[PDB]
C-alpha cells in the first residue's frame, strides 16, 4: 500500500500502488468517476475476495484525479482544472515514474473516458480496457439545454449524484445511496469535484468510427446498468467499436454504479475478460 505523487504539466496527480510487481504482466490502472475517488469508487471492488484472488498476479495502480485524493487541498478560486484530455495526458508521467510500460485500464464515467482517450494516444501501452458508463461523445445541444434547465432546480451535488446513479435509485434511497449523497454533498473538497464535473461536461468527441483510423486496437469490455443514465451512450459506443475485440456486459439490477452494487458479477466478467486476452485467471 504505497502512495505516490507526480508532477505533470498540469499540476500534480496522486496514485496508490498495490502488489509487488509482476514484470511480465501489464499493470491494472484504475481511474474513478466524478464525485468519487479510488477509495469510494473502486475500493469495494478491489477488496472483494474473489477479485483479490484474480489480481494476485498483477501490480495495481489506483489513480485519484487531481484534487480528489483523501485530504486534498481545495484549489484556489479561478483555478484552472485540466480538461479530460489533459487528465489523460498525465498518465504517461505516472507510468514513467513507475517504469511500467503497459496497462489494463479500468475506468468509470469520466474515468472511462479518460482511459479511452489515453488508449487513443498510446495504443501500444494499452493491453485492454474495462470501460464502465463511458459516454464517448461531447454533450449535444439538446443535452446542454436540458442540463441547464435541470440545473435551475438541482444543487450541484444533486446533479453529480444524477450522473452516478439512476433516478429510481435516488428515490429508492437505499443505505448506499444515503452514504454517497453524504460523501458528495458534504465533501470538504466539493469545489474541487465541481471542476472535474465541468471538465467532464465539457469533454470532446472521441469519434470512434467502426473500422476507421480512430478506434481502439485492444480488447475492450463495455459495462453499464440496465435503464441507468448512461445505457444509451454505452449502447451507442458498442456500435462504434470493433466487435471482434469488444464485449458488452449490460447488467440487470446494478444501477449506475455496477461496480458498487455488483462486485460479484463484474469480478467474474473481469476473469473472463482477462482469459479473453490470454491471461490465465
Amino acid at each position: 500500500a504505497k502512495t505516490h505523487s507526480v508532477e505533470t504539466p498540469y499540476g500534480s496527480v496522486t496514485f496508490t500502488v498495490y502488489g509487488t510487481p509482476k514484470p511480465k504482466r501489464p499493470a491494472i490502472l484504475t481511474y474513478h468517476d466524478v464525485g468519487l475517488n479510488y477509495k469510494s469508487c473502486f475500493q469495494p471492488l478491489f477488496q472483494f475476495e474473489d477479485m483479490q484472488e484474480i489480481i494476485q498476479n498483477f501490480v495495481r495502480v489506483h489513480v485519484d484525479a487531481p484534487g480528489m485524493e483523501e485530504g486534498a487541498p481545495v484549489f484556489p478560486l479561478g483555478y484552472q482544472y485540466p480538461s479530460l484530455d489533459q487528465l489523460a495526458d498525465m498518465i504517461p508521467c505516472v507510468l514513467q515514474y513507475l517504469n511500467f510500460s503497459t496497462i489494463i485500464g479500468v475506468g468509470v464515467g469520466a474515468g472511462a473516458y479518460i482511459l479511452a482517450r489515453y488508449a487513443l494516444n498510446h495504443p501500444d501501452t494499452v493491453e485492454g480496457l474495462v470501460l464502465i458508463n463511458i459516454d464517448p461523445n461531447a454533450k449535444g445541444w439538446m443535452d446542454w439545454a436540458a442540463h441547464k434547465l435541470t440545473g435551475l432546480t438541482s444543487s450541484i451535488p444533486e446533479m453529480i449524484l444524477g450522473h452516478l446513479f439512476s433516478q429510481e435509485e435516488l428515490s429508492g434511497n437505499s443505505e448506499l445511496i444515503q452514504k454517497y449523497r453524504n460523501i458528495i454533498t458534504h465533501a470538504p473538497n466539493l469545489d474541487n469535484i465541481e471542476n472535474y464535473w465541468n471538465s467532464y461536461n465539457n469533454r470532446r468527441d472521441l469519434n470512434f468510427e467502426r473500422g476507421g483510423d480512430i478506434t481502439l486496437r485492444c480488447p475492450v469490455m463495455l459495462v453499464v446498468g440496465d435503464q441507468a443514465p448512461h445505457e444509451d451512450a454505452v449502447v451507442e459506443c458498442n456500435s462504434k467499436l470493433d466487435p471482434t475485440q469488444t464485449s458488452f456486459l449490460k447488467m440487470a439490477d446494478s444501477g449506475g454504479q455496477p461496480q458498487l452494487t455488483q462486485p460479484g458479477k463484474l469480478t467474474e466478467a473481469f476473469k473472463y475478460f482477462l482469459q479473453g486476452m490470454g491471461y490465465m485467471a
